[PDB]
Formats: structure tokens, sequence, C-alpha cells
């Protein structure tokens, strides 16, 4: 792989939806699956009422979850899969609005984007994927260790830096959450590393506000795709929905943007 320059990661999300019309018909294979079907033979383990109080959620969805492991198979197709980028649906999603892109579009995502998964690893936006949930902080034994981030190592590491340039200055943009990053292990990454801040205020002070930092990750997501930006000090340009960069604020990678009520 040649890789890029510049990659962006973002969080995967919860919601997932195979009924929408297809934005694209062009998809790609996940590069993880021997790693993700090792998993699957764990997730598979667990009755419905362990998967609730496991994943906290309802016993109708832990349902849902128990079935989805269980019919879960590697040979992905159009009919019983669907692209990352098209499936995943939730804030982060709804900034990125990637049914709006074009082909082009999503060639550069293709290029340029990769989303994290706790069953996939690494996902690349055209990369079909069957339904699951499985967040990468789950406390899920493995033949590796207790958890996941023992589990994927340095595999999720070196599966970006596959997509990154050899040599030259590449960056990697950090747009996922703490939970999804933390699976990245920065001292192997061939890159450096920028992280853009979204900040909302709140009694004169600016902080992360969860559901508008997500968001605001897409928004930035589709920032710099629609402009097919190449250089970290383009993503100073970033002024969706009220956004501005606050350079005084910004440092050791961060990017900080803030944004009155
Ligand atoms: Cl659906
Ligand atoms: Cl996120």
């Amino acid at each position: 792989p040649r890789g890029s320059h510049m990659l962006i990661l973002i969080s995967p999300a919860k919601t997932l939806d195979y009924q929408s019309p297809l934005t694209t018909t062009r998809y790609t294979l996940p590069e993880l699956l021997d790693n993700s079907q090792q998993l699957i033979h764990e997730a598979r383990k667990l009755t419905p009422p362990q998967i609730s109080t496991l994943m906290r959620i309802s016993d109708k969805l832990a349902g849902i979850n128990a079935a989805r492991f269980h019919d879960w198979q590697p040979d992905f197709t159009p009919a019983n899969a669907r692209q990352a980028i098209l499936a995943f649906k939730g804030d982060v999603y709804t900034g990125l609005q990637a049914e709006t892109f074009s082909e082009d579009d999503f060639d550069f995502a293709q290029q340029h984007l990769r989303m994290l998964s706790g069953l996939y690893g690494v996902l690349r936006p055209l990369d079909l994927m069957q339904p699951y949930r499985l967040e990468m902080g789950i406390r899920l034994e493995n033949a590796r260790g207790k958890d996941l981030y023992q589990f994927w190592g340095d595999i999720i590491t070196n599966k970006l830096n596959e997509a990154l340039a050899a040599q030259g200055d590449n960056v990697v943009i950090n747009l996922a959450s703490d939970e999804y990053f933390k699976s990245v292990k920065p001292k192997k990454l061939n890159a450096e590393i920028i992280k853009p801040v979204f900040l909302d205020e709140k009694n004169g002070k600016f902080k992360i506000i969860s559901f508008y930092a997500k968001k605001a990750r897409g928004l930035m997501s589709r920032f710099i795709i629609e402009n097919r930006l190449t250089k970290p000090e383009q993503l100073t340009g970033f002024n969706s929905e009220g956004y501005f960069f606050d350079e005084d604020s910004s440092s050791n990678g961060e990017l900080v943007f803030k944004r009155y009520e």
C-alpha cells in the first residue's frame, strides 16, 4: 500500500442502518476478519442476560445482539452486509453526512479515513460489515487477555501504519473518542498526531459537551474530505455551525475550536 500523508480516525456508532438507500454500491472487505472471527467465537458464549449486564443494554437489545453474534459469518456480501461509512448512524455520522458524498468523495474518504472498531479493529469507509455491538472498552475475555485492548495489541496501529506513507511527514488526525483511540499506540504510529478538540460554552467556560462534540468530529471529518485537505494548517479554517479556531488554547497537538451558546 502506498499510503498517504493524512489519515483521519473516527469512532464507530452503536446504531446501524441496513434499510436506507445505498449512497454508493462500491465496496471492499475488512482486512482483519481472522481476528474478528476470534472475537465472535468468544462473544457467542455470552447468554442474553450476560450481554445485557455486560453491555448495559435492554433485554431486547441483548437478544438482538446475541442473534447477531450467532448469525455472523465472514463471507460478506451486499445481501448480508453494508459499507461501514453507510451502516453507522449517530451524532458523528450525522455530522459527516456521507449520504451526500459523491463517488469521488468516497474515494478520498477510502484513502484518508478509518473507523476504529471493537470487532473489526480498523474499517475502511467502503468495507462491508455485518451488524454487531462490541464497544472497544468492553471487558471481553479472549485468548490474548482480559479485554479488547489486550486482544488487539499493536495490530490496529500496524494496520494504520499500512495506510500511511513509508517516509515523509505524515499526520494522523485523531477525531475518535478516547475509548477508541486508546487502541492506537502513539509511540508505534508513523505520524504526527493532531487532535481537533471541540469546546462549547457553559458558564463563561469552554468545555467538552458530548453530544455537540461528537457531531463536531463528524463536521470536521466532512470539512477535510469535502475540501480535499492535505496539510494540518488547513484544518484551522474549520468553522462549521459556529465553531472557530482558538490558537492560544491550542498546544501539544491539540487544535482547539470554541463555540459560543
Ligand atoms: Cl436495519
Ligand atoms: Cl466520538
